């Protein structure tokens, strides 16, 4: 049945709640972003109103075939009224089209649902600055102090410099990048830009990217693999067997592969700096795991919450075990006592 942490009290609303059938008393279904664990259940047969960003609504129409009459896109940073309740969508710094949602309840309670987010100091200057938030539905993916990672900028600098060195040393090397959802487009687009190449990919993946309002995208991507020296493949194929196989398909155009797997966190991070990352190598194939995250580190999450000073926190991630739930509640109490709210 629909868990309580997907329901917004005092409304008829649910968030990311498409896999439970008809939720009793739900008049509007919000969708924070187009990742499968969140849209699970949507299809061309859905007949209730879906509220989301413009980019999410492009993906609903083109990839899942949801009928246009039930898609309600909203502009960001704009006060809108939905079934009698004021709401605002804010950029979540997650994947393309991902939002956080501010609800202004009729009794005067203000609720923020972060969906999935990577907290940033820039959020402290959005419309969140303008009023008090009473309850926070929080993306707690990495809510423990072991989760540190570098900035997205430092990670992209490493990837660009690695790729450019490799291909300048060997003009017959191929660069491969893995993907299994939207997000992390900067990785492959930044590497193709430094090499003077388009990124080549499957028809399905090109279709997905053409939904994302990225500027000048027709200049950066292609379905012609032959004209490209940066290839995108399914994440599953980023292993020695998969890459050896792919290399055979390129008909002797290339004699080396340099491959990137943008993982979330990996315990090489507790010790190793970004400067110090090394690949796994077999023969003429090397694979780099790079810590490009689209979720908050522990420290970023802690700063956002200590700035916002919510009266109540409801975690949305890692809620299935008692030990996880107890640990999270302990950090929330620490943060509150350190900051004095
Ligand atoms: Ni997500």
């Amino acid at each position: 049945t629909c868990p309580f942490y997907k329901k917004i009290p005092g409304t008829g609303f649910t968030v990311d709640a498409f896999q439970y059938g008809v939720v009793e008393g739900c008049t509007a279904y919000f969708l924070t972003h187009f990742h499968s664990d969140h849209y699970a259940g949507l299809s061309k047969h859905f007949t209730f109103p879906v509220y989301c960003s413009e980019i999410t609504g492009n993906l609903l129409k083109n990839k899942l075939h949801v009928q246009e009459q039930y898609i309600h896109p909203l502009p960001l940073d704009t006060e809108c009224i939905v079934n009698g309740v004021k709401v605002v969508l804010l950029d979540a710094n997650h994947c393309p089209g991902a939002v956080m949602i501010l609800f202004y309840l009729p009794n005067g309670t203000v609720i923020l649902h972060t969906g999935d987010f990577r907290a940033d100091p820039s959020m402290e200057r959005s419309l969140l600055a303008d009023q008090k938030v009473h309850m926070l539905y929080l993306d707690t993916t990495y809510c423990s102090p072991e989760y540190t990672f570098p900035s997205q900028q430092e990670v992209i600098r490493f990837a660009i410099n690695t790729a450019f060195e490799a291909v300048t040393l060997n003009p017959h090397a191929l660069v491969v990048c893995g993907t299994y959802s939207i997000g992390k487009e900067k990785v492959f687009l930044a590497i193709a830009d430094v090499l003077g190449s388009k990124v080549g990919m499957s028809q399905e993946k090109y279709k997905t990217l053409q939904c994302l309002n990225i500027p000048e995208i027709n200049s950066l991507i292609t379905t012609d693999m032959c004209s490209s020296l940066v290839h995108l493949l399914p994440m599953m194929q980023i292993n020695f067997k998969g890459l050896q196989s792919h290399l055979k398909k390129c008909g002797g155009k290339y004699n080396q592969i340099l491959a990137f797997r943008p993982t979330g966190w990996t315990h090489s991070n507790k010790f190793t700096r970004i400067a110090d990352v090394i690949p796994q190598t077999k023969g003429n194939i090397s694979i780099y795991g790079i810590p490009y995250s689209e979720h908050s580190s522990y420290l970023e999450m802690k700063r956002f919450v200590q700035w916002l000073k919510p009266q109540k926190i409801i975690p949305t991630v890692n809620v299935g075990t008692w030990k996880s739930r107890s640990t999270m509640e302990k950090y929330f109490r620490e943060w509150k006592l350190e900051a004095g709210y």
